[PDB]
């Protein structure tokens, strides 16, 4: 019972990263054919559910060619960690023990 939500577009990328509100948001750039990205998808959906007060978008980048351009995703999975709006942190790589410790750093 995922709390992952899909992002289809730039516009609704915006939205939800204003519709946080003050609460740490941790996005996952992935692509539906990529291996590390396959790996680590259910565990970045189990985290969603551990961590109820952060909130947790997945892009797919040939979906939203737009945000991946702009937010400067060079490889997938990307995670990039926003407050208000804002990024506060970010790495490359499906490295399960990172994406803990960084959420746990910035929440
Ligand atoms: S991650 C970059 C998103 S936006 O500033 O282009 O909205």
């Amino acid at each position: 019972g995922t709390m992952v939500k899909q992002i289809e577009s730039k516009t609704a990328f915006q939205k939800a990263l204003k519709a946080a509100g003050d609460k740490l948001v941790v996005v996952d750039f992935s692509a539906t054919w990529c291996g590390p990205c396959k790996m680590i998808k259910p565990f970045f959906h189990s985290l969603s559910e551990k961590y109820s007060n952060v909130i947790f978008l997945e892009v797919d980048v040939d979906d939203c060619q737009d945000v991946a351009s702009e937010c400067e995703v060079k490889c997938m999975p990307t995670f990039q960690f926003f407050k208000k709006g804002q990024k506060v942190g970010e790495f490359s790589g499906a490295n399960k023990k990172k994406l803990e410790a960084t959420i746990n750093k910035l929440v």
